């Protein structure tokens, strides 16, 4: 990453690598695995987020749909900054240069660190998380439709599951519920917060 | 995180993220929760504290009650603290601006290192745990008037669930007690501290 | 804490959040969870202190009594430093201020790092072991008196017993001893060391 | 490693140390391993490269098929870069200086630290890498021409299994794909991209 | 600790303090034990050394052995080093003083950092590696008289016995093989190495 | 260790203790454990390397020939370098000085960090893994001669028992075949690369 000593390059640690690695083995694609990502990416070159990304040993599904996401990002880059060098002067990034393909370290530590600085780093885990979204989406097991209370299961529980598949796939949450607490929430009327309905089912 | 190297932003730590999903799934929205989570988001930006909300998996019903909880307070503050840009200078914090969803992180460093400073992740970290709060007394299984000694129950045990329960809800100590131990500390008389009880029915 | 970089406040780390919550659920109130306390809140500030009691999840009897004590030594300091503020200046800490509850962590790194300091971390953790002090004597199961040498117990594991029950509680080491290694203990006489009583009863 | 303090020599962590030795036991030669051990080699001299390599326990038929890629890219640089020495001046490095059999930590060094700088540890990593992927070649084991779609298997686990098979190796994905998924393929038409596809066969 | 930044105090960090607990509830006191204890109080205080031994749950017989051995060496002390205060001057250390049970932290700190420094903690260290070899003598269990080699052990295992055996106690070796081994050993005559000596006997 | 902060002495690590001893009792004298202990004693002085090899607790038949090796060693050290002091001057080290047995640490730094430097614990590191490297060979179970492929073996397999073996002793590759892949073997000729020669028995 690039980080406070002046802004200078450090080497990317074992901590964070087996972090990344750890996560995505235990969690695979769900929502949170997103956030943790942006975390531990925190301060990245190109360079580091593509050690990120190739370091995961399964999903080389997701990891090709990621790679056509990335080069799709990267395409409208060069159509909204066509590139045109001059000794010991520094060179405009095309979308290959910021997804890290074409760019080498001290190119991308180069951009990183100029005054005006052009944000590689930030721009390229942009275009990542895109293609992540797309990919948790995907993989989401069930429609918030198929999320309904059970007889005997607790609301808590059963809000738990709908919230989840909500975060996953992106009233209903009254309609989804068991007769006996539809009822109770029906009563509430309009304008009842989660922690009001909560505390009515419970 | 802000810190001191001069005040600077560092990254979130792979420790510290790691320390926070794994108390949550360990201990849920037990009491001891909340000063860990205070302790482990000391000097955390509004971004810092998103990340470390934004990484838990479960519990969505409860981050959805947070979500509440955030948004009333920001609106609240919207109310007292209206806002009115100048090139180059410092715009005044709205609430989603606080809660880091408006906001950059450039912005938040701006507010949090200025003099004097404009704490953004002090004041969002007080919503979070007036919310947390909440969540922690409903998800409290268990009534204080449900805890009472049993026949063979120790009185150091009694004493343990009678105060944990007491710390998640928020003379009836010695009501709960059994006949053996109730009968030993109306003895004792007025102003017994809990170490005098506590011996005495040992 | 408050550490060297000039004197400077730190965040408290993961490293020994997780230290001092694992010590007290493997070790509950044993007389060497004390000196772990004490090395684990070094150079801590007051709130360090309430963070470090706060995040431990059981034993609340335990901590109700360690209020109750702070409580007392607070009211103590109260009585012998009573307190009078000009714009500006550092003013007196009470006993709540000392215990982390009135006072703020800038008020608390102020008297600590004072010239002349006003050491409010130190002075706090000496009430906190005081308390804790109480609890594990009350927490000792067994008296020195009850801790006797077993027919076929080898000496050095009944020596074990005997001063790890005198450590929890705080000639009869000899008298607790058993027949044979009583027989032996009383031939060596007078002005006998436990290295010498141990090798005659080996 | 050489890293920035001016840039100086580190001794190689032991958890740089531990992270390579378990991913190889862990992974062997997976081709997400040369990721890895490109990440944890950040900075690496030549001597720490071979300390990586040589801290590997099993595998002695790959280290010596490595030794064979090592001897063959050394050979070709004192081919391009023939060796003619002047009292305290740097000597030029042939092959075998490169590979840190010839050559001292502090050759090393003063090559590294250089300016302009001749990247030894960057050469040599470049062979490294060049005999894993030859290794990973070898020991894939299975053709891309044998993943096929079972009848009952999920379209996804098929495409994990097909983009692994390629990976370790390095239209078809329709042919191998099973009846009722490929006649879906077939109607999507020409310019399907990977995440269209997979969503068909869902 | 006290360490080089200038010479100054630093807190015992929760992996020293953890290291040598588990190492004494691992190892208990085999030999192997003092030179990692003196290892993990590199640059130690007396606090720092207390600490240590105190946090020390079992084996109350060998640290009850421990104080008399550390009470005789502060008693040599005082015999040797009689003490005689001006204001704000440095006091000469008694037995006491140097084993931290009547000194203060910033007096050990002043001592230490002298010019010329007056070494507390490595006096104090000597006498506590002193009672801890006592310690280790007595528990060793068995006498090198009767470590013999066994009818079908290997002679590679009987001689990791034998040093094994003399390094907790503290021509025999070739006595106590077993008659196989022994005339073989008796053939290769005087002035054999070790090397040698297992090597025959292979 | 020492290290650049200027050349200064540091504190071993609980880190790099506690590595050195888990390699030893995972591993014991495997040949991975000598590059293995030379990472871990980066810039380590005579004591650190004492403290490392004191710190096993196994294995003392090992130690005691690595004692012998190194008494070698220092007296060839002493035939070529005989001593000779002037206040305040540095001293020549004997051989018992390297290898810290009568020299202190002061005396340590004062030889490695001299100008030019007599760098003491490399001299004395090279004589230890001098002795590590007899002991690697002794300990190896199975000659090169034995180690032949069986009926069903994979060639990879064989290939890897074979120069594991020959890593611990240290055409024959082809006499030990079985008669299906040494068939194969000896119609490819001379000059065959290992690579070739796996591929054809694959
Ligand atoms: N082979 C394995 N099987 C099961 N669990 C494992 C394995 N390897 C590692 N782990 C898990 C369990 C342990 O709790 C953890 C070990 O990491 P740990 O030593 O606690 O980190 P650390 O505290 O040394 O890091 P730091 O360097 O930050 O102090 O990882």
């Amino acid at each position: 990453p690039i980080v406070q000593n002046q802004m200078v390059h450090q080497c990317i640690s074992p901590r964070t690598l087996n972090a990344w690695v750890k996560v995505v083995e235990e969690k695979a694609f769900s929502p949170e695995v997103i956030p943790m990502f942006s975390a531990l990416s925190c301060g990245a070159t190109p360079q580091d987020l593509n050690t990120m990304l190739n370091t995961v040993g399964g999903h080389q599904a997701a990891m090709q749909m990621l790679k056509e996401t990335i080069n799709e990002e990267a395409a409208e880059w060069d159509r909204l900054h066509p590139v045109h060098i001059a000794p010991g002067q520094m060179r405009e990034p095309r979308g290959s240069d910021i997804a890290g393909t074409t760019s080498t370290l001290q190119e991308q530590i180069g951009w990183m660190t100029h005054n005006p600085p052009i944000p590689v780093g930030e721009i390229y885990k942009r275009w990542i998380i895109l293609g992540l979204n797309k990919i948790v989406r995907m993989y989401s097991p069930t429609s918030i439709l198929d999320i309904r209370q059970g007889p005997k299961e607790p609301f808590r529980d059963y809000v738990d599951r709908f919230y989840k598949t909500l975060r996953a796939e992106q009233t209903l949450l009254v309609q989804n519920a068991n007769p006996d607490c539809k009822t109770i929430l029906k009563a509430l009327g309009p304008g009842a917060t989660l922690e009001e309905m909560m505390t009515a089912c419970q």
